[PDB]
């Protein structure tokens, strides 16, 4: 059997945040969600998330995530901030006393930890018949991490916390990832022998290593060369360095699968985003949420799309949009705002300084300049003049030509093939094939300027 | 004599692209074009580009490039994907049998290879009286490249392909750039001795090295320290890493020549772009095509310009434009769209939420807010009110003041010094110095709001 | 006693600029200003800035800076470009002959030099009882810097200029930072023994080291590990590398204090900018000048703000603004332009394609689409229809609803709770609770399209 505990109990005081550390997000999931998704793929028999401060704020999101992953996720509360050693103990109490499996310990602030790393850890753990196996790695800057101590003979002695290391030890660049596999009897038995005489006056989980080494138990360290996989987040400088490392990888994966990305460093792609072959993404682009881009698209510089669906061969340039759909071969931008519920048919055009909200717009229809469309349904191959406003429901037919400077005052229906004169205010329905007008006739006042 | 072959025959399957590898672009030229420009500057007597898959799609662009560089470029077809060794052979068939020159082999996926490197290679080749000279370099990640094998005595033994190296050899970090100079008799004679018993069942050009070493011929390797100069492109992650390296260099060259670039990493400058002394470029700027910027300009953040000409001391801020000209001391932006054929005279202004298309706009005239100008010619020192539309030809005189919310319905002529009232629709000509109006008079309905 | 000289006398010819090197800016101060601020914090008894070329252009800004820092800053002119050795001499002439203090020499092209480094230098200088102490550092590329020469015994021999080093010496990677502390009698006495037989035919300050070593005086070098602290600026590639290093640090300091910064590399924050806890900054953001952001704000991608004040919990997305204030919980963007003098009350909204200039806008009022507001005061909880223009003073009351396509022709007053019909031109005052209209009635011309 195997059980995974997720240590999400700490305060994250160095985040300086009213929002709990473990719910800050990157690439579209919270850290906690990234950690849980990864574990879920490995499918251990039990899964326990230990919470402490802010638990009423984190618990409901653990339950939300248990439904999305379709499995039970238990929650063990930690009453006293008595250390991580104490947190494992709290977590074990959600396990039956008779429990015979392996226990794997993990935190929830390690968002790039993946299912293979855990697998390699369990496999290695079982292969060497070890009481405790710990993931290590080595870093340029090892600040804030337990250091790994070994004999002459390379044997793992102990783990010394940052607050507790001599200056001489603070130099050690092998670090404790804080990801372990334990034999359960050995874990139970060393947790009892933890004392809190140390710099933080806590029960260090990391003391368990020296303890089992004392009983002449087998202690294994498994070095992870790709340090990003087990990097943790304590503050916002680390949050962003890893949001950025994860972004590099998402982008590179899209590039190898056929997407041209002009500039990876300023192209942000959330984990659920799909993009078709031979589309080009220009720089300053964020593809967020469940956004889908077809193939042979152009996604223009300085574009932001959240939960937008874009068909094949469409261009979406300098566009700020969400919760909207854009058809094949359609043209959006530059300087275009899509609010929730915009659907633009195939071959359609929303141009410069156009805003659409909750509007359905038919195949091949063009709204190219300076106009607001909201709460409107517009038919096919229609053309909406510059400088207009759908004054919010309105329905507009197919093959319509509305003139510049038309205000459609909802609710109003414009019939197939109708026209509107420049500067018309439409307050009553327009029959198919009629010209609606309201502008007064021009009058020239000669020599007005000499006089005034 | 000297002949250059360009090996552009392969499939680029790892690009995952319906567009042939060698025609993907960076900084304004396709890879093929970058390679050919560089060779062209060296001016060898013959120049042969070997094509294979997609040759009907690549051939016409080779001919297009031969005219631009004003020299003959021959095309040798490779009938069977039988290897690069085979590709050199196909390429040699476009040479006369009596041919006595040096042959230099190059690919066309090496876009930063420059005329000096080739020169250094030919010079070195002749200096050491060598049968074969190959360019090498050393890399952090040597994946996918032939490895260079040497004796104890540092003598070049052979080149081993990635697919063919032992794990022990895959560690070697000296790589084959795939750029060579051959003595022709030696090249002909080792091409005949190539066999295809290897991992790809192809005729490896790289086997030619071991072969000439066998006949006790002179084999020279010339190490290139600047690895970017001979880096090749197999996939889109490599395309962008080098588009980015080339961009660093273009930008740095502009910085040393007097252009302030706030942020090189997000400033994209195509190779043909010229920029004057003491202009400042702010971040998120792309200067593409034959775009020219004068001096003491400000080019604002988040600006995209393609084949735009900008005079001296003009500002072009948050502007998306192409195929357009902007005069000295003019002001464009923020949030401004220039379509093809926009000319804005000196001291002119196109402001926020303005779109211009095919329009000529005179010295010192201002279009500052919320307006569409297309197919129009506007004179000098005129002022176009906010929220207007040139409803496309229209001509507007000099010293005009058109009021807000005016629709000029083409075709219409507005005389010098004329005015337009706020919300006028202009359908007939306006005499110089006349006030054109059409808006109805205001009426106040008192206490309407209590009633409704 | 202690006196600081700032060597700002050189020509900066490699800047290629009509603007003096030392006045090019980064993060909101000129280099000179950064250097002077840092020294000012240390508060030496005397402070002398030596000027040479362009001194009439730099002097008035030295005086401006003396008032801001509230202390006397003297200016010593250098008549002849006779070297840096000569420049120290010119600088000493502003000191009394009897002067007994330490002299510290600094340039003004070293913008990240900080008050601690100077302090460490003075302290070290006094601690070792040294005649001359020089700051050194070591670099990947030491080009253009004096090299540090030492015996077998690690004792500082001399400093050799770039123009003067053997190729063998050009390899030395310990460099002279050009920041020193001198015992004054020793400085006076070695300046007299400087001769100009060297590559630039100048009086090298750096020769002073070999000279004092000759008199068997104590020569100390103090190595600075953080090389950015003493990096100098000769050209625009170096200007931007350090503008970028300083930006990393400003941003990281905000991140550790509680600001989420999605992308540091494209987030530019000037030194005076303050940002509250738990605000998020998205990429492509510049926060320039005395800009202040409250807490829990969202500052949207692609935003530029200069001397903007933003309250708490407001969003400012895709906005280009300056000299303006935005209240708590207000919404600005996307695609919004704020000119000088915009004040938007708490809970207010300026939306897509809106431009405001010199306008005051009351609590909870919304200007959401396609409109120009300038020279206007608008009351509370009002709503301004899309596609409108304040045709500039206008006053608008509270709880107003103005319809789409309204032109307010200043000067005009709109009473509390008044309405305006769609497409109204307002030329006369509107009583509280009145409906102002001017649009003509709609007319449908049936079958117009068949006929035309
Ligand atoms: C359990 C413990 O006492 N210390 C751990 C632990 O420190 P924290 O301050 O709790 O983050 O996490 C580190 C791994 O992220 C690890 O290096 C260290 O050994
Ligand atoms: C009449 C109109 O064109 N737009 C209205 C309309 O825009 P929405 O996109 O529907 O939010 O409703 C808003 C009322 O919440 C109002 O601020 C705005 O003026
Ligand atoms: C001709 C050949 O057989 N192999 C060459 C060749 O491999 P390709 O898979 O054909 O790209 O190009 C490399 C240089 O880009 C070089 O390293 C290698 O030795
Ligand atoms: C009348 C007008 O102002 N603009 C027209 C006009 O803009 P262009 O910039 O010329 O493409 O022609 C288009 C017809 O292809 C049409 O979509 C748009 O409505
Ligand atoms: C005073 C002198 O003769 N040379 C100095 C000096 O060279 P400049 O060319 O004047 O920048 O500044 C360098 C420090 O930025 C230092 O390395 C060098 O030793
Ligand atoms: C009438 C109007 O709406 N806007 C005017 C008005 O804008 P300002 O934001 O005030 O610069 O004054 C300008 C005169 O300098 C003029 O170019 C523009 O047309
Ligand atoms: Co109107
Ligand atoms: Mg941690
Ligand atoms: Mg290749
Ligand atoms: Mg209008
Ligand atoms: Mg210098």
């Amino acid at each position: 059997d195997t059980a995974v505990l997720v240590l999400a109990a700490g305060p994250g005081t160095r985040m300086r945040s009213d929002t709990p550390k473990v719910l800050h997000t990157l690439a579209g999931r919270s850290m906690l969600s990234h950690v849980l998704h990864a574990i879920a793929k490995l499918a251990p028999q039990r899964l326990i998330v230990v919470l402490g401060h802010d638990h009423q704020r984190i618990a409901p999101l653990v339950g939300e995530l248990a439904d999305t992953l379709g499995r039970t996720i238990d929650v063990a509360l930690q009453d006293r901030p008595l250390g991580t050693g104490h947190a494992v103990l709290c977590g074990l109490s959600a396990l039956p006393d008779d429990y015979a499996g392996n226990v794997v310990v993990t935190s929830g602030d390690t968002p790039l930890l993946d299912a293979d790393t855990l697998a390699d850890l369990i496999a290695t753990h079982r292969a060497v018949s070890a009481a405790v196996t710990v993931l290590t790695t080595t870093l340029d800057d090892p600040f804030g991490y337990g250091r790994i101590l070994r004999t002459q003979d390379h044997e793992v002695m102990a783990i010394v916390e940052q607050t507790d290391a001599t200056p001489s030890q603070r130099e050690i660049r092998e670090v404790n990832a804080g990801v372990y596999a334990f034999d359960i009897a050995a874990l139970r038995s060393a947790l009892s022998r933890l004392s809190s005489n140390n710099a933080q006056q806590e029960l260090y989980l990391t003391d368990v290593i020296a303890i089992l080494r004392s009983d002449g138990q087998t202690v294994h360290a498994s070095h992870v060369d790709d340090s990003a996989l087990v990097a943790g987040v304590n503050n916002r400088v680390q949050l962003a360095e890893l949001a950025s490392e994860l972004n590099r990888r998402v982008v590179a994966a899209h590039q190898l699968a056929g997407v041209t990305v002009v500039d990876p460093a300023t192209t942000w792609i959330d984990v659920d985003v799909t993009i078709g072959r031979d589309t080009v993404i220009h720089p300053g682009t964020q593809l967020l949420g469940r956004t889908q881009i077809g193939g042979r698209c152009v996604v223009g510089p300085d574009t932001t799309l959240t939960d937008v669906a874009v068909g094949d061969g469409a261009s979406v340039v300098r566009t700020h949009g969400s919760s909207s759909s854009i058809g094949d071969g359609a043209a959006v931008g530059p300087f275009t705002y899509l609010r929730p519920g915009t659907a633009l048919g195939a071959d359609g055009k929303l141009g410069a300084f156009v805003e659409v909200k909750n509007s359905t717009i038919g195949t091949g229809t063009k709204v190219p300049h300076l106009t607001y469309v909201g709460d409107a349904d517009i038919g096919e191959y229609s053309n909406i003049g510059a400088s207009s406003v759908f004054v919010n429901r309105t329905t507009v037919g197919s093959h319509v030509r509305t003139g510049s400077d038309t205000m459609f005052v909802a609710p109003v229906t414009i019939g197939d093939g109708a026209y509107t004169g420049a500067g018309t205010v439409v307050r009553e329905d327009v029959p198919p094939g009629a010209l609606a007008v309201s502008a007064g006739p021009q009058r020239n006042i000669e020599n007005w300027v000499q006089r005034k």
